[PDB]
């Protein structure tokens, strides 16, 4: 449909990781759901929470695996399933190591680029869904990224990546609306200063 | 039975939390599995890695949950049903923020102490099993909680649980024959050299 009908945030549950940068996809969908008052529920089915609401006249289902980070396929190929929602019509959002904090790009195709909750997705549903890649950093060395991507941010880029966060949600309409183009051009030139 | 049969190790799966302090349980069950050269195999059946072998001339069964560790009862339970091991013959070894590094107890009964793996365990077998637990040391506050667990001790403190941990792998002996007020004496005055 060009329109964005699916929208997934990537993370791990419970409150010990919801602050933690692994989980910047779940800042995003949750936030969006917030902004639209789309309600997120319990929906063990597919091993999720999820919400189906209306964001700028279009019917948008909204998905959280619950399965943690690197199973996170075993939530979205049956849900996408069920609802025969193609991959074209799917966003993803995920924290990325290769972008700083503030950093905020929509991509689309592609690999999993070593994530690896993408790396759980990809060979079931293939690479030509988008992508909300939110920069979080990368620390010193490979040794570090465990410690980096499950712990929480200084609150210096937590305040970079929460306003590139805000930007994103502001061009959602433009996803939903199935001008994708537009909202990578828009996207993507955000400048955190 | 008064004797050990099963004996199940706590932690979350993948490399990246390998080294982790959560993981303790972990490696006491791989380090004993490796002494006396019992294999750990896949067994989705029970959503973890398990083996089965002969400990100093008794039949036992050793079990790591791949659930993750909030959720390690969806594989503790039904493999102690299915083999139908009750709750007296299992030890259960777990990292214990409430006692320091080189510190190791032998523990009967009892609730889980704010531990998040023994709390999907204890309500569906209850209370009457033998933990060993692995001291990993209690950071300044709730909130360092998490970053402590999920992080990787300094190699002073890992010197430290590594000692223990090889202390209570040689009272082992005890543990499956039957005499576990010995083994809780001699493991439980375990002191680093
Ligand atoms: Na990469
Ligand atoms: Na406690």
């Amino acid at each position: 449909m060009s329109n964005i009908s699916l929208i997934v945030g990537l993370g791990n549950p419970g409150s010990e990781y919801a602050q933690t940068r692994h989980n910047a996809g779940f800042w995003f969908v949750e936030q969006l759901a917030d902004k639209y008052g789309i309600t997120l529920k319990n929906d063990p089915k597919f091993h999720g929470i999820s919400g189906r609401g209306n964001i700028e006249g279009h019917d948008v289902r909204l998905l959280l695996p619950m399965t943690y980070m690197n199973r996170s396929g075993q939530s979205v190929v049956p849900f996408s399933k069920f609802y025969q929602i193609a991959p074209e019509a799917i966003l993803i959002a995920h924290d990325e190591l290769d972008m700083n904090p503030g950093v905020i790009r929509l991509k689309t195709g592609g690999g999993h680029g070593g994530h690896n909750g993408l790396r759980d997705i990809v060979p079931h549903i293939g690479p030509n869904f988008h992508r909300l890649r939110i920069g979080i950093g990368h620390p010193g060395s490979k040794e570090r990224v465990s410690g980096h991507v499950l712990g929480k941010a200084p609150s210096n880029e937590q305040s970079l990546m929460d306003g590139a966060i805000d930007h994103a949600l502001s061009k959602v309409k433009l996803l939903v609306q199935g001008q994708v183009p537009q909202a990578m051009n828009q996207i993507n030139a955000y400048k955190p200063a």
